[PDB]
């Protein structure tokens, strides 16, 4: 399980970044995502996670926001620099589990704007963490610590289920759904492919695995979504309203209850 080299050079400057900003109370730094499975997209992000043992200042928080927003750019901007997202959590949170987890920090590309600024969210809550860390101990590679299969325990299949189901009470109505379109389909189908096959690195595999086992009512739906995740076309997702909501239901409906 190797680094891809495209990737060699972005991944050792974030990495020689956040050991400086967080110094001691650095634990690990993991690699996870399309860079260690299901391969490299042009429009891919390098993700990481990384475990500490306290939590930032201020300070430091602001640094790391500032400067790894320098060390991203958006998805398909440029050759040899790619989106990159990066999630703090602290390690008192995983060991022992606490069930949401909270995640300290988080960077992503959807927060440019709101960094520009000079806003940076504060920890929160996410049951996200669970799927995440139970993701990186099927596969990451550790950049920077021990391996995430010495340094995680599972989450008791239950908190997994609960975790999974979580988003679906999400939305009820249109007006749920009504922004967040292309996030809900894909998420559907990764939450469904995860549940029915127990695997959870889900996301370059949900869609190619469901999409023969849907109607095609449905599967055109989901064939947009994949298809806009894959780079290779965009898609007007407020006409896709009505389509997504047919989505919504029917996924709703045949989503397993339970790990087949």
């Amino acid at each position: 399980l190797s680094i891809p080299p495209s990737i060699q050079c972005q991944t050792e400057a974030a990495c020689r970044l956040i050991t400086r900003v967080t110094g001691d109370t650095l634990r690990a730094i993991h690699l996870y995502g399309s860079a260690v499975a299901g391969g490299l997209k042009p429009n891919s992000d390098i993700d990481l996670l990384v475990t500490i043992c306290q939590p930032l200042t201020e300070a430091q928080r602001a640094t790391l926001m500032q400067e790894l927003l320098a060390l991203s750019s958006p998805p398909g901007a440029s050759a040899e620099k790619r989106a990159l997202e990066v999630t703090v959590v602290l390690y008192s949170q995983l060991v022992p589990w606490c069930f949401p987890p909270s995640r300290e920090m988080q960077f992503g590309e959807w927060l440019r704007e709101d960094i520009c600024q000079g806003i940076y969210e504060p920890a929160q809550q996410d049951w996200d963490m669970v799927l995440l860390i139970t993701q990186i101990l099927e596969t990451s590679i550790p950049l920077k610590g021990e391996r995430a299969e010495r340094l995680f325990t599972p989450a008791p299949a239950a908190q997994l289920l609960k975790a999974l189901r979580y988003p679906l009470d999400l939305w009820q109505s249109t007006a749920d759904v009504q922004g967040d379109e292309y996030h809900i389909v894909l998420t559907l189908a990764r939450i469904w492919y995860t549940l029915s096959t127990g695997r959870f690195t889900s996301k370059d595999a949900a869609a190619d695995w469901l999409l023969p086992q849907l109607p095609e009512d449905y599967a055109a739906t989901l064939r947009a979504a994949q298809r806009e995740y894959l780079g290779l076309e965009q898609q007007d997702w407020h006409i896709l309203l009505p389509a997504v909501v047919r989505f919504v239901d029917f996924a709703k409906a045949h989503i397993p209850t339970q790990f087949t």
